[PDB]
């Protein structure tokens, strides 16, 4: 059972995320996904230069109908966390395209619109870009402790056996940064908000940083082992308008993601992530990405 | 006199254009431009291999004020052409940033906003990207006959002497492509529309292509010599929403640009550019880019 090509590649330079709702018969998606998968393989062969991959994933209601209610038992509609502090915008279809080349990405995105256009209504399209030194627009490096290498990323993100082998759970959440509020903070204040030093990007030990620090919020364990995720987030936006981080995570279990959300947004222990001092999520949804084999034969 | 670094570089991968109006006192721009140019010089040293360049240019009324009526006598407000076919959105300040790296462009743009933000209200920010094979989103190679090499480009784009030595005239015009309308045309018909063959990008002899063809519209001569411009246009937009070409031209004389506009939009001989079958301009403005010396010396 083959994984879809966009989950495992590391250090993309650019990505496109399309979120869309079914219009009409959900069953049309079966043929759309096969058409797009074929176009995608063609682009991957045409531009090996790009290290291109993509993922098609589906929301609870849509996947339940496409799978006939079999498998993906964890999948559910994203609903608001923190009593609304993390809003919900659950759509039916997620397409995630990533590579080293924005120009190739755009061609693949056009192919996706051609494949799905008559079956969906697009609600969001975000073009992510890797920024200097792989930093978030806040000036902090983003990705350091992400799982590295195919073996470890596969362990964290790709379902290993069962009816869903080769699939993955996906979470996407667009954040809007208020950089003027960030810059009112001393660098020490910022570093206590994140849990790592800003320029040097060294971790502050768990006892030196407040329990509201981001790293304390998301360093969660079960049975003494950390709940890991594979993050494909990138910056997005304009300099003069809206900008921030398009957050994107893959995980073999929805649980690891949900537990970090419950932690960050006050649900678990009443404390909230200190990053909410300067940035806020404005979308959110859960999706199931089937194995490529399952995607090809819906 | 030194030219601003953004005019002459060839084959940028990505650009950012910012159009803005003055908010308070126009004289605040004097310190804003010096601050930004200082910041730009720092990014050009920090990223010596990115081919980074930027241009600050000014609308008619804002330049008259900043320069005490001195020079830039050609500079005027952009006004509609073709009885409204080409609308006018003349603003006060144009900032154009280009390089091989979008991530570096975004840093420069943030610096532009840190420097001009208090003094202006941004009307538009557009991120351009070079597409596959340097093709416009219509599928036609864009740029083939552009002036190449620093000598020829300086002849065309940089003012040679006089009070304005080192400066240039800029025209920006965002177009919205309707690729559905494009793809209803046969390839032959598209080629007759542009004036070059589509895949091979070979010229079609002027006698074998309609006088409404783009090339016939824009390949103009005065006194037996071609009216050249230096184009920096790039594709922009999203696959599912608005997309097209952000047109951008530099010229030593406003006359070369205006003559092509008069031709394309039916004002010269009543014939209109055949590209209007599928795309349309929705903005337009004229700006004056002073040499880098005046920009620091305002
Ligand atoms: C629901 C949203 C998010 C989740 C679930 C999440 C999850 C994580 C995880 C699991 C880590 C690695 C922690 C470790 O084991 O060391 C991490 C690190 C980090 N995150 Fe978040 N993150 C989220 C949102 C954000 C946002 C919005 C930003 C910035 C604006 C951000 C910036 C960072 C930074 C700078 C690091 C440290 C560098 C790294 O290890 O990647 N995160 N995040
Ligand atoms: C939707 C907007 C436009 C598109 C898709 C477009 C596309 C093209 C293409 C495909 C070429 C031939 C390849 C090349 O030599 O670059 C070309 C040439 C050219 N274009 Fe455009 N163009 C657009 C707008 C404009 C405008 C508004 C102007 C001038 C005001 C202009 C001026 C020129 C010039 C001067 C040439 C070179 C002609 C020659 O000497 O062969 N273009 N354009």
């Amino acid at each position: 059972s083959q994984v879809q090509s966009g989950i495992l590649p590391e250090h993309c330079r650019a990505a496109i995320w399309i979120e869309a709702n079914v219009k009409g018969d959900v069953n049309a998606l079966r043929e759309c996904s096969k058409v797009f998968a074929d176009k995608l393989a063609g682009f991957e062969a045409q531009f090996p230069d790009a290290h291109l991959g993509a993922v098609v994933a589906f929301g609870h209601d849509t996947w339940r109908a496409l799978s006939g209610g079999v498998g993906a038992e964890e999948l559910k509609d994203f609903t608001p966390y923190g009593k609304g502090l993390a809003p919900a915008t659950q759509y039916d279809v997620l397409i995630h395209i990533l590579s080293l080349r924005h120009d190739v990405n755009f061609s693949v995105a056009q192919a996706a619109m051609a494949a799905f256009g008559d079956a969906v209504e697009v609600k969001e399209e975000i073009h992510g870009f890797r920024w200097v030194e792989e930093r978030d627009l806040s000036g902090f490096v983003d990705g350091t402790e992400n799982p590295a290498g195919e073996e470890t990323r596969r362990e964290v993100a790709v379902i290993k056996d069962g009816v869903d082998a080769g699939g993955s759970y996906v979470f996407v959440q667009r954040w809007e940064h208020n950089l003027k509020q960030l810059n009112r903070m001393s660098v020490h204040d910022q570093e206590m908000m994140i849990g790592r030093t800003k320029v040097a990007n060294e971790e502050i030990d768990g006892d030196e940083r407040p329990e509201t620090s981001h790293l304390t919020r998301v360093d969660l364990k079960e049975n003494g082992k950390g709940l890991k995720i594979v993050r494909q987030s990138l910056p997005y936006g304009t300099a003069s308008g809206t900008h921030g981080l398009y957050f994107c995570a893959y995980c073999a279990r929805l649980y690891n993601i949900e537990q970090q959300l419950l932690s960050m947004f006050g649900d678990t222990d009443g404390k909230r992530d200190a990053m909410l001092r300067f940035t806020k999520p404005v979308t959110g949804g859960y999706y199931f990405a089937p194995s490529l084999d399952k995607l090809l034969a819906l």
